[PDB]
């Protein structure tokens, strides 16, 4: 990897785009979809947009390639789902280790 860790799964999210075609594809993909993020530890750094572009990187560029050769084959539609949520789930688990990194 070089220095990433996965945070875990997406726990359900219930989120939303303002984009009732990527609501769908969300509830009708999800079951193919990659819905968990890895990151670089927090200590690093001091601010998430940077941080959360390379976590939404390295999760889905091996997890695509982990989906596609089980029979995947995801689109623009599905990038804009998974691009969504994993990277609101990459600034929350910045939230949680953030905290963490400044408790001890
Ligand atoms: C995991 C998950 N993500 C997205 C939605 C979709 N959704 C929530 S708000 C809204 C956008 C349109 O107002 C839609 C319909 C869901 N239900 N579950």
């Amino acid at each position: 990897l070089g220095g990433y860790m996965l945070g875990s799964a997406m726990s359900r999210p219930m989120m939303h785009f303002g984009n009732d075609w990527e609501d769908r594809y969300y509830r009708e993909n999800m079951n193919r979809y990659p819905n968990q993020v890895y990151y670089r530890p927090v200590d690093q750094y001091n601010n998430q947009n940077n941080f959360v572009h390379d976590c939404v990187n390295i999760t889905i560029k091996q997890h695509t390639v982990t989906t596609t050769t089980k029979g995947e084959n995801f689109t623009e539609t599905d990038i804009k789902i998974m691009e969504r949520v994993v990277e609101q789930m990459c600034t929350t688990q910045y939230q949680k280790e953030s905290q963490a990194y400044y408790d001890g």
